[PDB]
């Protein structure tokens, strides 16, 4: 998941969370 908004890991792409824009480091 994305720690900054809680979107599902499957929603990251190109090094960012494609929902809220967070960087890849914030995924857990």
């Amino acid at each position: 998941y994305c720690s900054d908004c809680g979107a599902d890991a499957s929603q990251v792409r190109g090094g960012y969370c494609t929902n809220c824009g967070a960087s890849a480091d914030r995924i857990r």
